[PDB]
């Protein structure tokens, strides 16, 4: 658990969208070049507390109601670094592929006798990083450009789509 | 990193394991006490990458059991990824002897407000696997309650999404 302080920029907005998942509050959307982006907030981070109050059981509307109705331009948050994050290493075959089909940044299929198949890569998982580069927010064709310019080793970080 | 385990059948060609297809992968759903599977370290939620050399990718629950049933000699080789969905949460009992969560069939279904569980971001729709190193998979709810009731102030629980 870590504590991040956020300064509200002009319209009392943090550039953050939160979602209620399994009675927890998670980071769902982080706008680029925003107060939230600045202090390290990433897709899949868990918010434990907002201004010292527990987020447990809060609905998605409650979390946003709290963030806007907060007095003063400073909001403290206690965060847990993407708890659902897993890393999987794969190798390109002779055709330059590791073996998976994706749509909207989410793995939808695994090709038989592929590197993804040998390494137990899962479907219904969003891709977060490829070889260190963040891919949340990129269009599918830009993600394919990163995969295409990769060496033989393809390490991807994934999380269940939820 | 995955590890290889060698399993020797006990008498009836039984390995003492129950499998489950999840997200085009195969995971262990139950490990029998004192069995060949229990002997080599297999635990609930372990991922099976290969059975006797072939990829489990896309295999159904029935397919995995069919392949295990139809194994030739008394030796079944398996490539395992150690419980990939495992998270550990440490909580402290309050003055009334509780950490603050409700469960049914071994699954967290509610988080009590202002509790140690709420402070630690404990999540619902998660199966409880262990409590202070004691495996609780396969136990009745009143037996899980008995383990919590006789625990010290520190309560560390291992969980996995349902
Ligand atoms: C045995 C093995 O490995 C193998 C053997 C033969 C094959 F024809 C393949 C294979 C070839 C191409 C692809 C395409 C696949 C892809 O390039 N995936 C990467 C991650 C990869 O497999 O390396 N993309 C590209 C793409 C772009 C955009 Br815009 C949107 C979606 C996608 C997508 O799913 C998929 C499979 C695979
Ligand atoms: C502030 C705080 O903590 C707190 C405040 C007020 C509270 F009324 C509680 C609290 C009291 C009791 C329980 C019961 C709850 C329980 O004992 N859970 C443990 C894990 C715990 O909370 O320590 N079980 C026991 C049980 C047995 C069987 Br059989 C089936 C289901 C369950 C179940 O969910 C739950 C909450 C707690």
């Amino acid at each position: 658990p870590r504590e991040v302080i956020l300064c509200k920029d002009q319209d009392g907005k943090i550039g953050l969208r939160l979602k209620s998942i399994d009675n927890g509050i998670f980071v769902q959307l982080v706008q680029a070049n925003s107060p939230a982006s600045l202090v390290g907030l990433r897709f899949g981070d868990q918010v434990l507390q907002i201004n010292g109050e527990n987020c447990a059981g809060w609905s998605s509307d409650k979390a946003h109601k709290v963030l806007k109705q907060a007095f003063g331009e400073k909001i403290t948050m206690t965060i847990r670094d993407r708890p659902f994050e897993r890393t999987i290493t794969m190798h390109k075959d002779s055709t330059g592929h590791v073996g998976f089909i994706f749509k909207n940044g989410k793995i939808t299929s695994i090709v038989k006798d592929s590197s993804a198949a040998r390494n137990g890569l899962l479907t219904e998982h969003n891709i977060c990083e490829i070889n260190g580069q963040n891919v949340i927010g990129l269009k599918d064709s830009q993600i394919a450009d990163i995969l295409s310019t990769s060496g033989t080793v393809v390490t991807i970080t994934i999380m269940p789509a939820f």
